[PDB]
């Protein structure tokens, strides 16, 4: 019953958010066990933000230059290190609400939940997908740097994203929890452009299945096609190419509906070659590509 | 940058969700202080859910017939009562994770965050609006009965919704935290109709202001209008009539953008009479009506 963009409950992540100040530079940090993870951009003064020398900026810092607080509680810093673009501050207190967790690096098209924070305080929760151009379309204001994205499986939080910066097109770029950027970006206040974005084809098909699995069925037709023929149409419309693994992943959704994957690909081809007739699918007048096949089954049980 | 449907952090509410069982009938409850709140429909067996006599069913229940489980902690029921459609089970242990809270009854058009739960375990969170016909368009599966909706003011949790049932339309219907249904529905398995819905005009206008704040400006045009002339068009497209209180509410968004409210109404009238011509606003190809004026301020600033 119903189909919505749905985020994971954020309580386990809320318990891990702290404020990190270095000089006057302020951002959010992630407190797991006795380590606080935050973007290394915190060690940059306004005059270092455009072209920072992170090796030289950090060598001149000491433990007492980093102020970390979890609400009113102060955490004394007893060590600091740099791993790629992530600063690691060892503290004297282990977080008592540290959850079961793992650091993972997600693939384009995969989804996760974002907890937007400001000055170490959670502000809102929503779901994002990693775009094929390695950006995300979130909702972030000044002070959001260091907010994290995550998935939860069986009480284990998989941290996958740390927000770093906003790009000129308004999209957002960040790293994994090991400090490695998604995409070719760098941690510097320079104008950096994302590539042309493409549509996650497997996700659009999964969303089309969810519609039938709900009720919308006007887009279904009598045709079928081949993976090769569809991918020729997919390339023209800035859609990701479909692989046999994509076809295999959509198997469960294809089983419940009795609609062959290649039958749905033919339906999608027609929607692209003509239009959506100004009619709506699952309450939207556009083709939605930020629902994974897993997102669909877990909501359409 | 960007504008999305954004739910409140659910941590304070997660620590209050418990499982309630009565025989084999199972649903979710809300544990605050020494009281667990849940839909009274839990005291129905399979053969009772069609036309239950709740007073007859309750009189034959005793404390030990209610199993309340908070994760792996078992709670002990030392009393029970019925308030409207909500059953209240007093337990021997006050919830340590009880936040500063409040029970409120929202108005049609107001939004809240929903924490969907199954078997007393939280499962997901999203934003909903109370439709003008007192239904909500959410995402609920079997076993979601008892999930709650809420807003957060700094540290105070304002509970405004408890989920009861899915209607024929597929829409969802529930009560406030004193057991009173939003709308004309009853807690029984019978076909119930909700009236025709209408579009929350003041919420659409607030959404249009958010687009201006985020750099989406193509719909602003050369016209102005009057409140009375706009409602002629609004009544025509199944929109709520616009009041002076709506105009006053949109005041802050008007002043921050420099666009008069009546001017934005005229741009909305044009959008209603000509469509969008394949263009999008804030990444949507429709007029969104589930963002209140307060939602826009909370997200576009602070
Ligand atoms: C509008 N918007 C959308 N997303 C963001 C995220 N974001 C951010 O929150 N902060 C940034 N710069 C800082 C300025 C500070 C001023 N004080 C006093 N303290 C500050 C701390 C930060 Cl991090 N930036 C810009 C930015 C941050 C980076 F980490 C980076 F590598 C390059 C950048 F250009 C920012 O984008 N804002
Ligand atoms: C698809 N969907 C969307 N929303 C809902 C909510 N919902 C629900 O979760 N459960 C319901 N009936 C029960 C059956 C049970 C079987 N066992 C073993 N235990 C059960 C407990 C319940 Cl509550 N219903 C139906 C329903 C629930 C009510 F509270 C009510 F007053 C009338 C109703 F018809 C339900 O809608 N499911």
């Amino acid at each position: 019953s119903g189909f919505r963009k749905m985020a994971f409950p954020s309580g386990k992540v809320e318990g891990c958010m702290v404020q990190v100040i270095c000089g006057t530079t302020t951002l959010n940090g992630l407190w797991l066990d006795d380590v606080v993870y935050c973007p290394r951009h915190v060690i940059c003064t306004s005059e270092d933000m455009l072209n920072p020398n992170y090796e030289d900026l950090l060598i001149r810092k000491s433990n007492h230059n980093f102020l970390v607080q979890a609400g009113n509680v102060q955490l004394r810093v007893i060590g600091h290190s740099m791993q790629n673009c992530v600063l690691k501050l060892k503290v004297d207190t282990a977080n008592p609400k540290t959850p079961k967790y793992k650091f993972v690096r997600i693939q384009p098209g995969q989804t996760f939940s974002v907890l937007a924070c400001y000055n170490g305080s959670p502000s809102g929760v929503y779901q994002c997908a990693m775009r094929p151009n390695f950006t995300i379309k979130g909702s972030f204001l000044n002070g959001s740097c260091g907010s994290v994205g995550f998935n939860i499986d069986y009480d284990c939080v998989s941290f996958c994203y740390m927000h770093h910066m906003v790009l000129p097109t308004g999209v957002h770029a960040g790293t994994d929890l090991e400090g490695n950027f998604y995409g070719p970006f760098v941690d510097r206040q320079t104008a950096q452009a994302a590539g042309t974005d493409t549509t996650i084809t497997v996700n659009v098909l999964a969303w089309l299945y969810a519609a039938v699995i709900n009720g919308d069925r006007w887009f279904l037709n009598r045709f079928t096609t081949t993976l090769n023929d569809f991918n020729l149409v997919a390339m023209k419309y800035n859609y990701e190419p479909l692989t046999q693994d994509h076809v295999d992943i959509l198997g469960p959704l294809s089983a419940q509906t009795g609609i062959a994957v290649l039958d749905m690909c033919a339906s999608l081809k027609e929607l692209l070659q003509n239009g959506m007739n100004g009619r709506t699918i699952l309450g939207s007048a556009l083709l939605e590509d930020e629902f994974t096949p897993f997102d669909v089954v877990r909501q359409c049980s």
